[PDB]
């Protein structure tokens, strides 16, 4: 899985991530402040 954390967070994560716990956004979801927002 691509690491990150994941948190969501515009820091923790906010790029493309792997959602991890989440039920809408998948692998290569960028978080971007608010949500994941797929690349």
């Amino acid at each position: 899985i691509f690491e990150c954390v994941f948190s969501c967070d515009i820091k923790k994560e906010g790029k493309p991530c792997k959602p991890k716990g989440e039920k809408k956004c998948t692998g290569g979801w960028r978080c971007k402040i608010k949500l994941c927002l797929k690349i």
